[PDB]
């Protein structure tokens, strides 16, 4: 087919009307047969479109869903990776001082967005410092105008996104304001949490909830159904839901707020300045935490003066844990959980100062190592124990079931072995086993700690399996030697 | 003596127009006497027209409050729109919530996320923006009142009733030697020789010493106003076009953009120069670049390693780069008798002393930390001070003076919770070091013992208790 003659954006300067809608269905079979086509199959036409007004790469075309950059990849091989959201638009601003400065404004930087990223602060942020310049900016809005002729923008559209003459049409039209201009395109670990918190409101009404636009994948959709006074959806507003949560809890509520852990790092200062700051009652439940995205949260939240973090292990702890954390009220509350089924519980011998020691090493072996299981990685940490008692080393596991602060529990079983060591689904830079190393330095006591988790960069090529981590510990524990 | 006759806003509301033009004479003639002179009327009409304590007034800012006193920026929208849904919820949405700010808190992306968010319901929620100099409320689904002249008291109050009266969202619109200067000379300096360098403020360019850069390139000075996610990410462009953009970033306003240094410029290794003013408010810098994989921090000890520094930063092309110094008189050089592995070795053990504490002096307690060390002298008790220039990543030259020692002491003007002394401890522990390490720093809490005295004191106690295990 055509597709297959498609050697470069060039080679479709001469194609005839008929030709392109052959290739635009020639695409479509592609994208069927490779895999979010909704997207997909929008951006085609669009896409086919923008190839024929603009020379790609001397005119930057900057997606921003990274997704919609796919038919752009197959007609010209490369993407331009991931980003906060709404900043293709941002990137585009500093892109086109970038060329002014450098004598290179004959080149036009255009951003293609979807609707979805119109919402957020940034994209107001960066659609107000576009409109304050006469500097030649083109953003393609692929829908599924009074807001930017307002702005400060001019507005071509609506036009048609199946008609690919109608789009070359306006994007030759936006080429030639010179200016700044907007084309607008028309084209069970969750279920565990729902039910525990729907039984805790069944029992308090100061219980309300919040999310970021994503209530069905965070599992509050239930909460609405039964209380649906009480969730509150905030659109795509992660620093207006922290601040919220803050109001809400001024007003003498208890909220709830539901954000995945790396859409965290965005209201980091609504949860410094607004939530810690005041010491007001919100609990945070971040889902997507772990590689069972994230890998910070543990690090953040320890930043955080006076938080209380919490790590289920079993959905039996998670229970647990939240009615624990709704009944902290002078202070900000945190539950981490991964994005996997919730396997069988593992219970616990004996709690001593909070902490809940799912292991002892067996009779005849010493308190050799203290391993501190953070997450959900405590079944790895019993299989760690596993191999570690069939070499004759004894292994305490625990689940600090509250990870931060470090809880006085971990501080009296870590001075009775001689080597701490901390596994944690988190990377390992300021991680949880950071935080215990500086807690118990903080205590006086010098017990020799390893931090075990992700790497601070960007599951066996990571050495998280049970064999590999028995390595290492037994390397560790041989050069200590032996005694008790 | 009007205003020490108030003893609550109802007293206000039996005043006549001219009691009321005399209270606001005495009340500027105050502030005169204490050293916002705009917000009188507005406070006061606030005051005749919602009882403080049923109807929450929130301001943005404190220079507001004064005056409503005396009777995190842009944040006060999403307080008054998460009150005004706990009064919907608790039987109680009679009670007004008035949500006043300052221009250009309009500017703010935060600001557009709650006004999305009070447009989209009927709770009654009365944002008044004080503009100190129309159509995009309208469009918003808000009503908006009109420009009112602010230092009419009886439009304004006459604008307050009217938006009180509407029972749904409304708008009111009423018109109305040092760190820093050896930062900007050196700026200045190394701009004059390259010309990719630009940089980048966020509504802060004096503060930050970026207007004297301004003066002579008026070309390269981008100010976002509050706009410091757009401000990174804008970077993150600049720099993608083969520009070094230095931004001038106040601490406690990282946090915003936090989003902005991981993903849009550390993931993508672009070479943004993050220089951090008023460090040490200021306190978990060092814990937070420490998340940021691939950055490099440097903490200036003096004037001549300010300069030295940000010469370093301006040439790492690779990934992004972090200077965080102190607001104040710069104090005089402290020269250091060797660099070993780029770390400037500032004491040795006198004659007889023994290597037993190395102190690892961070930011600009390498004053103190050297009037430690001529303490711990008298003790008997040799010590090392050393400044680790480039604090992250840890440096091979700690990790090579470490192990010569029996205690390290981090003293850093940061939190010690993820500062700088846990990132050596961390770096130590994953080279199979184990020597004892100890953090004086901040409580990491939102405020001690920093005393050169307090901090040998410790130290002291320390090396007597040297080794603590099973």
């Amino acid at each position: 087919g055509m597709l297959q003659q498609i050697r470069g954006p060039a080679d479709l300067q001469h194609l005839s009307q008929a030709q392109l809608r052959e290739l635009a269905a020639e695409i479509r079979e592609f994208l069927i047969h490779k895999v979010h086509l909704g997207p997909n199959l929008g951006v085609v036409e669009l896409t086919l479109a923008l190839h024929r007004v603009f020379d790609s790469p001397h005119d930057p075309i900057i997606f921003d869903t990274g997704h919609q950059a796919y038919v752009h990849k197959m007609l010209t091989g490369r993407s331009q990776e991931s980003s906060h959201a709404s900043a293709a638009l941002s990137y585009a601003d500093g892109l086109a001082k970038a060329f002014e400065l450098t004598g290179h404004r004959n080149r036009h930087v255009v951003a293609v967005v979807g609707d979805g990223a119109l919402t957020g602060g940034m994209c107001w942020e960066a659609l107000n410092n576009i409109a304050a310049s006469r500097r030649p900016v083109i953003i393609v809005v692929n829908d599924n105008q009074l807001l930017f002729t307002d702005l400060g923008l001019k507005y071509v559209g609506p036009v048609d996104g199946h008609d690919e003459r109608a789009v070359e049409v306006a994007l030759r039209s936006a080429r030639r304001f010179g200016a700044p201009v907007i084309v607008h395109v028309v084209t069970g670990w969750t279920a565990t949490f729902s039910d525990a918190l729907i039984g805790y409101a069944q029992k308090r009404r100061d219980i309300v909830a919040i999310t970021a636009a994503m209530p069905g994948p965070t599992g509050l959709t239930a909460f609405g159904q039964r209380f649906p006074d009480r969730l509150f959806d905030v659109g795509i507003a992660e620093q207006h839901a922290m601040t919220s949560a803050a109001g809400l809890a001024m007003g003498g509520l208890h909220p709830v707020v539901a954000i995945y852990s790396t859409f965290l790092n965005r209201a980091f200062d609504q949860i410094m300045m607004d939530v810690a700051l005041h010491k007001l009652p919100v609990t945070m439940v971040l889902d997507r935490a772990g590689i069972t995205n994230g890998m910070w949260d543990l690090s953040m939240l320890g930043i955080v003066p006076g938080i209380r973090v919490a790590a289920p292990r079993d959905a039996t702890r998670l229970r647990e844990e939240l009615g624990e954390a709704l009944d902290v009220d002078d202070g900000p509350t945190a539950l981490r959980f991964p994005k996997g089924d919730v396997g069988e519980d593992i219970s616990a011998l004996e709690r001593r100062g909070g902490v809940d020691v799912l292991a002892a090493p067996a009779d005849g072996l010493n308190h050799d190592v203290l391993l501190v299981a953070i997450g959900a990685f405590a079944p790895m940490a019993l299989a760690v124990a596993k191999r570690l008692h069939n070499q004759g080393i004894g292994v305490t596991v625990i689940d600090p079931r509250w990870v931060l602060p470090v809880s006085d529990g971990v501080r009296e079983l870590a001075v009775q072995h001689k080597l701490l060591v901390t596994l944690e689904d988190n990377g390992v830079n300021g991680g949880a086993g950071s935080a215990v190393s500086a807690a118990l330095r903080r205590a006086e006591i010098d017990v020799p700690c390893r931090d075990v988790g992700l790497p601070q960069e960007f599951l066996a090529d990571l050495g998280l399996t049970d064999q590999d981590v028995a390595r290492r510990i037994t390397g560790w524990v041989a050069a200590l030697g032996t005694g008790v």
